[PDB]
């Protein structure tokens, strides 16, 4: 799926699911271009991407994203996020756990799909 | 393929193909267990994994691995590597570039397959 995502100029990050802050260890050019955050501004931040949250970002939506991460579940959540420039965009945030054979999530791939209003 | 690899307890790393030293940004438990190198000893090292090289590691084999990385090519190379404890193992090193739509490698996934002698 990292090949699918990178190959189609998807907008995604990869995070380390083993460390307590779910540190982003990779973000692709498409995620920086869409959100207006520079790669040095995204790297090592929590995988929840709280730097995308603003006033109109709904608490219920933030909680469903955080819950999927905590439960190591695949989930798709529609949410309002904010470009660096303070403009709103609707996003479908697709959390994909990457699990060992024992079923333990080692990484998350999170894909961000822009949704026109 | 990161899902395939992690899900089957393959032994692999992911590297950032954008930075000059091809920095390892992820290594799985199976790669640490097989090679005897701790995760803190592998992280951020070059993706060539020179810490696996010893006397019986052939220069021609090291060069074919490095060439595939430099040319952003998928390649499989059989090579002699060294466990931390100084014992030899034969490895099939499988370099997989992860390219953007424009064809530019952004990451490498490198899988290490033990080969019995």
């Amino acid at each position: 799926i990292i090949r699918k995502f990178e190959g189609q100029n998807k907008k995604f990050i990869i995070a380390n699911a083993r460390v307590q802050n779910c540190a982003i260890i990779y973000c692709n050019d498409g995620f920086c271009e869409m959100t207006g955050f520079s790669r040095p501004d995204v790297m090592q931040k929590p995988c929840t991407c709280d730097f995308l949250h603003g006033p109109e970002t709904k608490r219920h939506d933030i909680a469903q994203i955080a819950q999927a991460l905590l439960g190591s579940e695949e989930r798709k959540v529609e949410v309002t996020y904010y470009h660096k420039n303070g403009s709103t965009f609707i996003c479908n945030t697709h959390i994909i756990p990457v699990k060992n054979q024992e079923g333990v999530a080692m990484m998350f791939i999170i894909n961000f799909e822009y949704v026109t209003d």
